[PDB]
């Protein structure tokens, strides 16, 4: 209710799904809250109904937009106290001869320079606040996820980046953590299922995939970055899973493509 | 204030340092909490302080003291929530050649055993709660500790076998989870740096550990504990780090025991 | 051929399964092998087929039997390079409240006690020789596992307690690392599957679990326990993982026993 | 002396350094070694001192170049069983806001997108040989690194994309693993030294960062990469690190610049 009160807040990509969830979270806990989206309809549909966040168009790939988007913050409510990197892309399925450098490129200008360009353009007010930041990152960073390499490189780009920055950063007593969440029920979730040629049985395979049995919600996400931001004072650089376990124990892992041998020759 | 309110809560270890900074943190989110420790001083204490708290004597190590605690906790209050898994100790600095399988024993009991005992018990109450586990291990059962083969050896355990319960409680929706401390300035932290031949400039080296500069507080592990507890429901077997970034960056290493070489042989 | 010739390794449980595999491996890089094992059948096979490996009747549980182990080894070769700690078990699949504190004991006795007093009784010759300890934990000390608390917490303590020892033995020059295999096929997994209802189903699933589709061999366990010590000179406190990436990606973990819904309700 | 014998190696950024050492490795196993390199200079050196090093001039950051290299590489040996992706480059210093997005993209087109390029190009051969890929990371991925953004940013994107190719390529046989080196003298290690105010306190520094008390050789980098590829056949997406032990225990982390209190507050 007021864990982080009068704190102003920028999270990218707000406008639906865990960045929703995340603004969400900032505003019940009595934060200025700054929603930077690409896309008008949520951000303007969140802003409207949320007295507290404000919505500015901002697009993390172009560096104008994200000049603007800090330089109005500042110019509006006069500080900066946390950045939630929040705003990526995660493509459909692709094996490796079915990527291309330049989408491959295209998806690092999202997933990490976007981060990249907001955190060093934010830290000069972060560091007067004693500020912090949060990017969401990816279980599949850690692990690693079938059809998916330029996702997962971007994705372990950000969560190393964490650990650097947070090194960088600590002098000036400013924390930067990362959220690596695994399955979260979102749009971007039911859009990519929805490509699929039986889309209930992804998302079936996406909740058997934890031992608790279910995905994550967006609004779990955001009590953890609200944590992160409000109450975990002694934490930098650390990657906080949101996963519900999926990283445990062993799981049927052998493709349906894999050349899988019958049982009486359990080792080659 | 209400995060979690009218939950039972047992935190052994909870008459002083960390253990005392989880039960203020449990009172203060409305839960009842029972304070379990071998110490009749600092529970008594705390009880007679917070409203809420009340004291328990028990050894973790004696079956049966853990065995009434379980039933007077259910006797008394009807339900259990919450169990912490905080009673441990850290024995002053041993070379492996001053460790005795005796000792490593004794200290297994404690670190390990007590926390084992105290779950099993526990467990038919959370599945009837759907209730969690938070065991307190240390940052140095990832990244290992120098002059602490035993200790380190126990909290190795504890963090694996956090994972084991999480995979085997995750049907019935109990969540296990640790918080692996770094450096915290607790009693135990003090009572071990007066052995050293300079306590303060141990306590120093200790600080300059972490890029953030400082030791943690017990109240910093206690906010992590509440919301692992509370606000953490898509978190299961994962290791929350509350070390100040002490894993991150390169440090210096070398012992002053250890030959190291002038600069003009960087590479033997 | 001569990667390690004229060293002298002492391997535990070298009878039969993953330590045979490693004395093999070991003899054919030319070192003099003491195999301990409490069995006298494997033990004595391997002695009469390999010259240059000896058998040493030693219980690693039984304090003297380790003492002798090392006299002997001193005695009879007059000196001592590597460790492999191999001896262990793994009991059939328990839930928690089917284990007992007692059987806890007896399997830290074996799975971390044992390796623990080889290793402190050997150090005053290892630091002699600049020589290497090589433990072999396993992966599920790293990601638990379901239905072996008991078994996960001494693995976990022997992967943590590497760390600890490599720490003390650097200022010697004396290496200490561990291997953590995943699923090898083994007459100790032949045994567990044939105490479940469908044996081969079991072995399938343990066939699964890797993205390679097969279980390891005890020769690659062995290759990289000769990589460890005769090659991996900059290696130290390292976790070798021997899994065929069983940890990578994400695969059906929500168990037979766990609720899952309906997929049209995938985050609760 | 055969461990690799007639397998043909493609090894980037071979001329100098851990490339050179890794060249030098795969020839003495007995492996066809193709140096790629964007020096003429130093890949000339070798192959004439080496049979069986052949040198083609290649920049990994022109796709051209990298066809060709492939191209060349198939037309002169018949085949391609091993691709080392060790081409990188680490920047001086930089504070986060001494950096640029240009210079983090250039960085990201070395270090990120030619091991990207060239995996792609190899796989359809190195699936006719069930061949491996090998990519040269570095420790700062894994832990972070100070003043160093882009760069620790580029070597997360390794090793997550290391993870997600194992999973990809698992179908045909084909692993795909990485080498993470801490500190090891290289004549990029000299020359970043020898931009610092004393050159020689700052490589005692990186010896010091390691409990061993030394720097790593390319010779044992090179000697884990022969591991990985020839006898390593049951890892896949594994990270091996060569780093000294950099990683384990407590080290002095506090920078300079950061405010750090007296040991009578040693918890803020
Ligand atoms: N959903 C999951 O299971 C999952 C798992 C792990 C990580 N993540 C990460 O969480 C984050 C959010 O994922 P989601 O599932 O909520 O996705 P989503 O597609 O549902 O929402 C993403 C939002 O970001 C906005 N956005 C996209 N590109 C932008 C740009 N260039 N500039 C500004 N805003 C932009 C979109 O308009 C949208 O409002 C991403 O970084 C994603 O990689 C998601
Ligand atoms: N202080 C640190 O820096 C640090 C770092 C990492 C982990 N930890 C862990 O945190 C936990 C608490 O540490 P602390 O620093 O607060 O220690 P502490 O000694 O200050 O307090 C420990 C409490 O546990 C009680 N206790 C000990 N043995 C007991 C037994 N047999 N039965 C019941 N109660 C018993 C003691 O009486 C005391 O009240 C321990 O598990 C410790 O290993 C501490
Ligand atoms: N097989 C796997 O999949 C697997 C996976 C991970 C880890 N491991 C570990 O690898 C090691 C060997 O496993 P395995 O599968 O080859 O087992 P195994 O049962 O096939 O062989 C173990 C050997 O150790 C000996 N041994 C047992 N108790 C002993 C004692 N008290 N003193 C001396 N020798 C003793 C046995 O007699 C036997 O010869 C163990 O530590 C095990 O936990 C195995
Ligand atoms: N030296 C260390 O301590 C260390 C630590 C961790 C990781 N690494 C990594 O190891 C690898 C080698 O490092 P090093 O220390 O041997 O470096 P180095 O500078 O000594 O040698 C690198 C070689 O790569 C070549 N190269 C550079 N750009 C190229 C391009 N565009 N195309 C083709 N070849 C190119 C250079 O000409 C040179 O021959 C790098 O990927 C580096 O990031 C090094
Ligand atoms: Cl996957
Ligand atoms: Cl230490
Ligand atoms: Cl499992
Ligand atoms: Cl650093
Ligand atoms: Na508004
Ligand atoms: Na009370
Ligand atoms: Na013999
Ligand atoms: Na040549």
């Amino acid at each position: 209710g007021t864990r982080y009160a009068g704190k102003v807040v920028v999270v990218t990509g707000g406008g639906r799904g865990i960045g929703a969830g995340i603004v969400r979270a900032f505003v019940n806990s009595g934060a200025r809250v700054v929603i930077c989206d690409k896309d008008e309809s949520g951000g303007r549909a969140l802003e409207q109904e949320l007295p507290g966040a404000v919505f500015i168009l901002c697009d993390v790939t172009q560096e104008d937009d994200v000049k603007t988007l800090v330089s109005e913050t500042i110019r509006r409510f006069g500080r900066l106290d946390c950045v939630v990197n929040n705003a990526g892309h995660h493509p459909p399925p692709q094996r490796p001869e079915e990527t291309s450098a330049q989408g491959f490129r295209q998806l690092l200008e999202l997933n990490l320079l976007g981060t990249y360009t907001l955190t060093k353009l934010a830290l000069p007010y972060l560091r007067k606040s004693q500020g912090n930041v949060i990017n969401i990152s990816s279980l599949v960073g850690a692990i690693g996820q079938a059809q998916a390499v330029p996702y997962v490189a971007t994705k372990g780009a950000v969560t190393a980046m964490t650990k650097a920055l947070a090194l960088d950063e600590s002098p000036y007593g400013v924390r930067v953590n990362c959220i690596s969440p695994g399955n979260i029920w979102t749009p971007l979730w039911e859009e990519l299922a929805a490509l699929m040629p039986d889309p209930r049985a992804s998302i079936r395979e996406g909740m058997l995939a934890q031992p608790l049995g279910r995905m994550g919600q967006p609004a779990e996400v955001g009590a953890a970055a609200v944590f992160l931001a409000s109450e975990a004072n002694f934490c930098t650089g650390i990657e906080l899973l949101v996963t519900g376990g999926a990283e445990l124990g062993y799981g049927c892992k052998a493709s349906r493509s894999t050349p899988v041998d019958a049982p009486d020759i359990p080792s080659g």
